[PDB]
């Protein structure tokens, strides 16, 4: 089987992307973020405390013949951002683009933290790391793609997401016909949970490539790239005006440069970030300071190639029995 899902922006400076999720039956749509950072498939639902409700769509298990109570089974996430949820989990069928799961455990929200409850365009998460990471408790459950993939024409996934435009999710198959060149597959380890991968270096500009090693996971759930101090300096430091503010929470450029691309290394491979694709806006309304989308992962413990990089190629998420990744440009 294979499926294949468009994956759409939030807002107009692509903070995050949803992707529609049929849940139960007859179907509840939902528009869930896919996080390969997380390994929790989690959804605002009828048992969401009605004040943390503000605008999102609901899943209502009673409405669905297929939902079972997973008897005794919570779940309580916390993310890397500082964001939260927690709840109790029913088992449903759940399908992306016409591939179906059925006992899928559908984790359903009794508590969301605030950023959950003020951003109406997110229903919630469907995690996409590895299942050793899922909350459920006092049994761990699988994830989504993990309960597909025996299924699957070819155990793997694919994102394809765009620069202010729709992309694609697809399950099960590579479409040779959204990528330009050849994917450069990479090792990745598996030892944190996560799509853990190691880039051969970076550019800035038109500057030369430095070749260095740099550890961080292929993370679709975190809008930005967080790299190291040394090479975010490097980065900032080609852009006039540029510096770290400790007020706002990174660095800030004025809003009227023109910011040079970031280019990141895939084994032999390169995959160039455009500059504009590493400019998140005004820092508040009206400002001419505008907000970075190249920071650092110093004290966030592990760099994260977030969306900025991971929108400016075609990802292959091999869940082989050796998982790798693949990158092309496109």
């Amino acid at each position: 089987s294979t499926g294949s899902a468009t994956t759409t922006p939030i807002d107009s400076l692509d903070d995050a992307y949803i992707t529609p999720v049929q849940i139960g039956t007859p179907a509840q749509t939902l528009n869930l973020d896919f996080d390969t950072g997380s390994s929790d498939l989690w959804v605002f639902s009828s048992e969401t405390t009605a004040s943390e409700v503000d605008g999102q769509t609901i899943y209502t298990p009673s409405k669905s013949t297929t939902a079972k109570l997973l008897s005794g089974a919570t779940w309580s996430i916390s993310y890397g951002d500082g964001s939260s949820s927690s709840g109790d989990v029913y088992t449903d069928t759940v399908s992306v683009g016409g591939l179906t799961v059925t006992g899928q455990a559908v984790e359903s929200a009794k508590k969301v933290s605030s950023s959950f409850t003020e951003d109406s365009t997110i229903d919630g998460l469907l995690g996409l790391a590895f299942s050793t990471l899922n909350t459920v408790s006092p049994t761990q459950q699988k994830t989504f793609f993990d309960n597909a993939k025996a299924s699957l024409d070819s155990p793997v996934f694919t994102a394809d997401l765009g620069y202010h435009a729709p992309g694609t999710y697809n399950f099960g198959f590579i479409d040779t016909t959204a990528y330009t060149g050849s994917i450069t597959y990479t090792a990745v380890s598996t030892k944190q949970g996560f799509w853990e991968w190691t880039s051969t270096g970076y550019a800035v500009g038109s500057g030369t490539f430095k070749s260095t090693s740099i550890d961080g996971i292929a993370d679709t759930g975190t809008t930005l790239l967080y790299l190291p101090a040394t090479v975010v300096s490097a980065y900032w430091a080609q852009v006039s005006g540029a510096k770290s503010s400790s007020s706002v929470g990174g660095y800030v450029f004025p809003c009227s440069a023109t910011l040079p691309s970031f280019t990141f290394g895939v084994g032999s491979a390169r995959i160039v970030i455009p500059g504009d694709y590493i400019d998140f806006g005004p820092i508040s309304t009206g400002s001419s300071s505008c907000f970075g989308g190249i920071q650092s992962s110093a004290g966030i413990g592990i760099n994260i190639f977030g969306d900025v990089a991971l929108k400016a190629a075609f990802v292959v998420f091999n869940g082989a029995t050796t998982p790798t990744l693949g990158f092309a440009s496109k």
